[PDB]
């Protein structure tokens, strides 16, 4: 057996089944070999930045992860020394979560994961009814469901979630559990364990909360049941306490506006209430204001702790709750300063008003038509401008400087005047009115109007192609942008909630089955869906 | 029959033809089944935002 620090690890075993020589298995099977080594070297682990195979470091999962299935039948029921179909790997991924790992969501790949992945289901139910695979998480506490969700499987995924099995002595372990059918019209039954109410990580919280990587995170909400959740979800309360909360918005951007404009003029804040009308619904104003910026302030921070987001991912998701809090941040300086004697609280309160505007394009967010133009918003921003600023700085800085050296004695003498004279023509309103008399006037010229053609006409329509390709590109996505912000919104407004019940369950706790292993029913919160297909 | 306010109307000649059965259909047919009931249940009727077969 391999005892260096890349193969540590591998032995006779896992060569006979990597080469898928029967023979060699069953006779070192024979002969005593340990069906459940651990290769855990380097060459083994899971990882991304080397070449290598990950299967989950042990025979049986060898065996599975290869589409061998007559050698797991010989090593679960083998008496020589049969195989524990429960072990699991030093990353604690048993042979359901190596199964998951192995999958790249195209067809044939699907075919041979959901066939092995039923194929053992089937096998475990027999050889240890009262054993639950499907429970067990590993190392980071996700189930093979949770796993296959995170990672964007959606094959696996639409497999487990529409799970049937007719046969008896496994139906238990089925999840779509068909009552009727009709013509074009079939109503079934959806498990709906650890979609919903798991306490420790569902389905919908690890699509939702995904880093944007996921190579399918929009599309695994079309999946049948959680589609249907999500809509029987919002229509049936959260549709109102989302429009609630916008109206609570906007009545507090109001107040908030009608508070900012009236401010008095007079100098050295704070300043005293005089007994008159005026004064009194003033300050009742200030302290709203005051108040939804400390509520917001603490609900960012409450994100932050929760989330836990990367900075390479910071603002690639969670862009809205930065802007939130940035408006809250601002709110609060404004405070500090106000407190403090200063004038410039002015200057803080100004910034956060103009967010508190341009953040009601958070609430245009799960409105199928309205939505895109925020999307549209924070991707232009986030990638074009963010992209473009160097470029087109380093040709301001460039020209700016030189215009500077070259004048002497003018308006065009300082690097303030010059870089705002620059910004104005690349946008298309200077003036260009050579009507100075001034040294070196011709090179001036030169400059001035190279220039022009470098950023007004070329760089300029140069970012423009570049944000409406991203806007066409984004036409097509409207739909699946839709759902997924929907998705989030509801799972945000199950967690606050502000009413101490968690009402969060669809249909009730029905007998699925009936008829365990052991004599004992299965209660498990089923939820009915008829649906219509008109195939034939 | 189906007397609720779904299925409403719905009796085994319909279950017959829906499950393409000709002997159960010939054979109800000649014992007085009713080929005129209406199957009027909202399952059976026209509509939009509810799944059916009209
Ligand atoms: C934190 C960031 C990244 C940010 C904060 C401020 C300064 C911001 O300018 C930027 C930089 C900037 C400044 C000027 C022009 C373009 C970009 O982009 C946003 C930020 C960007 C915007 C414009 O973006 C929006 O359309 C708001 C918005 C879009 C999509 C959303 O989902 C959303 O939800 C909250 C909000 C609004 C400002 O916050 C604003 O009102 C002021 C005064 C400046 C805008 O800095
Ligand atoms: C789209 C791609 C193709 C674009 C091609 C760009 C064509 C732009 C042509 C603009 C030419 C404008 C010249 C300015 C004239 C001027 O303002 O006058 C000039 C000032 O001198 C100069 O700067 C030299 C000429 C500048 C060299 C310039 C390439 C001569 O002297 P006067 O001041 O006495 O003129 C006495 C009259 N008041
Ligand atoms: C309207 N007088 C000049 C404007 O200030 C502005 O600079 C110009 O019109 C735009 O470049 C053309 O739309």
């Amino acid at each position: 057996s391999y005892t260096d620090s890349y193969y540590k690890g591998q032995t006779a075993l896992h060569i006979a089944i990597e080469r898928r020589n029967m023979t060699l298995v069953t006779l070192l099977v024979e002969n005593g070999a340990d069906v459940q080594a651990a290769a855990n070297g380097d060459f083994f682990k899971k990882t991304k930045g080397r070449p290598g195979f990950y299967f989950g470091e042990l025979p049986l999962s060898l065996a599975a992860c290869t589409n061998q299935l007559a050698i797991v039948k010989f090593l679960l029921q083998n008496s020589w020394q049969p195989a524990d179909i429960s072990a699991r790997d030093s990353v604690g991924n048993t042979v359901l979560h190596a199964l998951v790992e192995v999958a790249d969501n195209t067809v044939d790949n699907t075919k041979f994961v959901t066939s092995m992945y039923n194929e053992i289901l089937i096998l475990g139910a027999k050889l240890h009814p009262t054993l639950k695979l499907e429970e067990i998480t590993n190392r980071k506490g996700l189930t093979p469901l949770a796993l296959a969700a995170s990672s964007g499987k959606i094959g696996v995924l639409a497999y487990i979630l529409q799970r049937e099995i007719h046969e008896p002595e496994c139906r238990h372990l089925s999840r779509k559990f068909t009552e009727w059918a009709y013509g074009p019209v079939h109503s079934s039954l959806y498990d709906l364990s650890c979609i919903d109410t798991c306490e420790k990580n569902s389905v919908l919280e690890v699509i939702a909360y995904s880093s944007s990587e996921t190579p399918n995170r929009h599309d695994m909400l079309l999946v049948e049941p959680l589609n249907r959740l999500l809509q029987d979800k919002w229509d049936r309360f959260v549709k109102r306490i989302f429009y609630f909360n916008f109206f609570v918005y906007c009545l507090y951007m109001i107040i908030f506006t009608a508070a900012a404009y009236y401010r008095p003029v007079e100098g050295l804040p704070p300043y005293k209430l005089k007994n008159t009308v005026g004064d009194y619904f003033r300050v009742t104003g200030e302290i709203l204001s005051v108040s939804g910026g400390v509520y917001f302030f603490f609900r960012g921070i409450q994100y932050f702790l929760q989330r836990r987001p990367s900075l390479k991912s910071l603002f690639v998701d969670s862009y809205s709750e930065i802007l939130f809090f940035v408006q809250s941040l601002f709110m609060l300086v404004s405070v500090v300063l106000y407190f403090s004697q200063r004038k410039e609280y002015v200057a803080s309160m100004v910034f956060s008003l103009a967010m508190g505007w341009t953040n009601m394009l958070y609430y245009t967010r799960g409105f199928q038509q309205m939505g895109i133009y925020a999307v549209m918003i924070e991707k232009m921003i986030l990638r074009d401008l963010c992209r473009f600023m160097f470029v087109y700085l380093v040709f301001l800085f460039g020209f700016s400087t030189a215009v500077v050296t070259l004048i002497e004695d003018g308006k065009y003498n300082s690097l303030y005047s010059t870089c705002l004279e620059l910004f104005k023509f690349t946008i298309g309103m200077g003036d260009l009115e050579f009507t100075e008399n001034y040294d070196f006037k011709a090179v001036f010229i030169i400059l001035l109007l190279a220039y022009v053609i470098l950023t007004y006409i070329l760089l300029l329509n140069m970012l423009i192609a570049l944000m409406g390709e991203t806007v066409n590109k984004i036409a097509q996505e409207s739909k699946n942008i839709w759902k997924l912000q929907r998705a989030i919104t509801i799972l945000d407004t199950e967690k606050s909630f502000l009413k101490c019940m968690r009402k969060a369950f669809r249909s009730g706790k029905l007998l699925q089955v009936g008829f365990t292993p052991d004599g004992k029913d299965d209660y498990r919160w089923c939820f009915r869906v008829d649906e219509v297909n008109w195939t034939t």
